[PDB]
């Protein structure tokens, strides 16, 4: 997250860290044994880490649970990043409390102008690299489909939406991928891509979760 703020320990209870010996992506807990992330974050040997703040220090609220299976969206295109979404089932159900809790799925799509909370342990610099140990937060507005498409000609599909600013200075970044974009208490987006980080006229692009609700629910019901 570039230009964000320190969230505060466990103030984003649904935020998960995907660990394969190190943190490589974020994710969102949607129920006691399922996590939603980005398909481009796929890899084997995944351990889900819940209740995390500083990812390099055991602080007392962590729950480390290995994944039993990963399900990348049937139509995921890694070249265009269309349908950049995947589900991860936990080997054992997580213990849900106030510091570790699931986030509700949308009943309707979010609109341009709505403010959302984006979070993750990704890079905090637009130029150079600096990994935060604690969770960073960013409050940003959904941008119109028009400005999004104008910023990325021929690249934005109906399964994508931009959030942030055309001005730059504030955006999600490498390492935040797979993470949550929450608006009005609902998971509306997944950190997906963008050209660099927080650069002018290159806002963040997110997976439009509302389009996948049916698929998410159905998949869960049979797995
Ligand atoms: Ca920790």
């Amino acid at each position: 997250i570039v230009g964000g703020y320190t969230c505060g320990a466990n103030t984003v209870p649904y935020q998960v860290s995907l660990n394969s010996g190190y943190h490589f992506c974020g994710g969102s807990l949607i129920n006691s044994q399922w996590v939603v992330s980005a398909a481009h974050c796929y890899k084997s040997g995944i351990q889900v880490r819940l209740g995390e703040d500083n990812i390099n220090v055991v602080e007392g609220n962590e729950q480390f649970i290995s994944a039993s299976k990963s399900i990348v969206h049937p139509s995921y295109n890694s070249n265009t990043l269309n349908n950049d979404i995947m589900l991860i089932k936990l080997k054992s159900a997580a213990s849900l409390n106030s510091r570790v809790a699931s986030i509700s799925l949308p009943t309707s799509c979010a609109s341009a102008g709505t403010q959302c909370l984006i979070s993750g342990w990704g890079n905090t610099k637009s130029s150079g690299t600096s990994y935060p140990d604690v969770l960073k937060c960013l409050k940003a507005p959904i941008l119109s489909d028009s400005s999004c498409k104008s910023a990325y000609p021929g690249q934005i599909t109906s399964n994508m939406f931009c959030a942030g600013y055309l001005e730059g200075g504030k955006d999600s970044c490498q390492g935040d991928s797979g993470g949550p974009v929450v608006c009005s208490g609902k998971l509306q987006g997944i950190v997906s891509w963008g050209s660099g980080c927080a650069q002018k006229n290159k806002p963040g692009v997110y997976t439009k979760v509302c389009n996948y609700v049916s698929w998410i629910k159905q998949t869960i019901a049979s797995n």
